[PDB]
This record gives structure tokens, sequence and C-alpha cells, in this order.
């Protein structure tokens, strides 16, 4: 579709069996959830952000579907303020901004 | 144009009469800038993201051109990393997520 930013660009993704709500957010080179319980091996990694850096779970080739439309890649979980849909798996699902 | 998602999306910005490269942030409410001396009364605020809060100086109604598309509103400056050009001003300039 096309996403208006007037508001936040929330949407409803499906990862592990579960449906959540994540922000598509361009800003962002990857995706970096809440805590959650995900299946599969994970390594340590770090993340830095505006407010510094912040220890979180790499897991890679995870099933991912952003409104229907499903990516296949690396997920970031650990102390997000929101949970956040990065360029790694926009670029998977075809998104461009344009203006 | 047409922005992908390959790289960071990064554009030439003209603020206070300074030229400058930021990130089209559909993840971000808000603009935030990089250290500068802008005139002007400001007051201060703190914003949170990845990592914790940084305190910023919020100027209101500021002029900023994004790739020759001028925008104004508010304009929050202080230690980030990067410039972010936040929904705020992303909709003054025509700007959509599309996938
Ligand atoms: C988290 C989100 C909800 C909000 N943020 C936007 C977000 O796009 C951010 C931008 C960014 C920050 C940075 F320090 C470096 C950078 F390169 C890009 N990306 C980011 O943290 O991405 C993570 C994951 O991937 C990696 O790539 C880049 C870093 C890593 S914010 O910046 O916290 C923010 C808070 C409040 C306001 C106003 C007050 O409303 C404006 C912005």
């Amino acid at each position: 579709p096309q996403i208006t930013l007037w508001k936040r660009p929330l949407v409803t993704i499906k990862i592990g069996g579960q449906l959540k709500e994540a922000l598509l957010d361009t800003g962002a080179d990857d995706t970096v959830l809440e805590e959650m319980n995900l299946p599969g091996r994970w390594k340590p990694k770090m993340i830095g952000g505006i407010g510094g850096f912040i220890k979180v779970r790499q897991y890679d080739q995870i099933l991912i579907e952003i409104c229907g439309h499903k990516a296949i890649g690396t997920v970031l979980v650990g102390p997000t303020p929101v949970n956040i849909i990065g360029r790694n798996l926009l670029t998977q699902i075809g998104c461009t901004l344009n203006f």
C-alpha cells in the first residue's frame, strides 16, 4: 500500500507464530523487537541508538510476516522502547520512500 | 524522487543557512539535528530511543529545505549521532512509504 506519515507507520507483524505491533522505521538499519521468546539459536550482539548501546539477542534467518509480506532475515531481541522494522526487512518487502 | 532502502536514506538538507546530511526517518515522530547554534528561543527536552535518552533544545517554526522541498516546523537540537528528519517534516514534503 501507500502509507502517509501523519500518524506513526504501525503495522501488525507475525513472528514465531504470534502477532505483534511494530513500527516501519526507515531510520533503522536493523530490526529490533522487545523481549520475547523466539525459537532457535542466537548469539549476543550490541546495537547502538540515539541514547547509546544495548545488548541484544541476534536471531538469524527468522521468518517474519509484515502486513502479509513475507521476509526471512535477522531479528534482534532486546530492550528497545519500540518494536521497529528496519531496512534489512523493509527491503525484502519492497518498501521505498517517495516524495 | 524515489529512495530505495538498500542504504541509509540520506539526503541533503538546508537549515539555518547550512547544508547538512540527514536521514529520512519514518520511525521518528519529530526531527532531531546535530548540535548547532541556532538563533531564537528554545526550551529543554529529553528524548528517548535505543540506549536511553539525550538532552536536546527544542526550536519551533524552523525552516528546512529537503531536496528542494521546503518545510517549517519543530526541530530538536542536541548530541545525536545523525541528523534525523522525522514525520513532522516528512509530511510537509509529501513523503510516503510504498510497498
Ligand atoms: C527507536 C525509534 C522508535 C526512534 N528513533 C528513530 C530511529 O529511526 C533510529 C534513528 C537513528 C538513531 C541513531 F542514534 C543512529 C542512527 F543511525 C539512526 N534508528 C535506530 O535506533 O536504529 C537502530 C537499529 O538499527 C540501527 O541502525 C541505526 C541505529 C540502529 S530515535 O532515533 O531513537 C528518535 C527518538 C525520538 C525522536 C523525536 C523526539 O520524536 C526522534 C528519533
